[PDB]
């Protein structure tokens, strides 16, 4: 499937979600990168103008895309593989309650999660990966990687 071929990759917060502080947005973002900038060479950089490569964008039911959302549960979120264009974005479901905590949807779990996806990452069939496709509160303090999901990213990158 496709990958970046690059290592430096950019993102930007096209809207910001009502359910959070604007701080803990940028910051649960920035956190979800940083879980795979920690086992890949890549580098992420948040841009406030122009093209990035990983535009990420909350909306609600139809938006744009072949994706429409389904309000609150169901589909929280979903994400283009990379390439040109709509490729790497992320897209977050505004019907969903964004959080920093156990409460709602956690903003950085999805995130690390849609992420993969926009890194070029599948679905795992692995209960305990990241990338299995059911949602579930982790403790987000002490989160880390699958070993399923490491060898993923790594089959990959780097
Ligand atoms: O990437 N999007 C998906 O895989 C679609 N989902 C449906 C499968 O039940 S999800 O929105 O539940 C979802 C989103 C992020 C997660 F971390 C887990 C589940
Ligand atoms: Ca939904
Ligand atoms: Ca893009
Ligand atoms: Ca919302
Ligand atoms: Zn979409
Ligand atoms: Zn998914």
């Amino acid at each position: 499937g496709p990958v970046w071929r690059k290592h430096y990759i950019t993102y930007r917060i096209n809207n910001y979600t009502p359910d959070m502080n604007r701080e803990d947005v940028d910051y649960a973002i920035r956190k979800a990168f940083q879980v795979w900038s920690n086992v890949t060479p890549l580098k992420f950089s948040k841009i406030n103008t122009g093209m990035a490569d990983i535009l990420v964008v909350f909306a609600r039911g139809a938006h744009g895309d072949d994706h429409a959302f389904d309000g609150k549960g169901g589909i929280l979120a979903h994400a283009f593989g990379p390439g040109s264009g709509i490729g790497g974005d992320a897209h977050f479901d505004e019907d969903e309650f964004w959080t920093t905590h156990s409460g709602g949807t956690n903003l950085f779990l999805t995130a690390v999660h849609e992420i993969g996806h926009s890194l070029g990452l599948g679905h795992s069939s692995d209960p305990k990966a990241v990338m299995f496709p059911t949602y579930k509160y982790v403790d987000i303090n002490t989160f880390r990687l699958s070993a399923d999901d490491i060898r993923g990213i790594q089959s990959l990158y780097g």
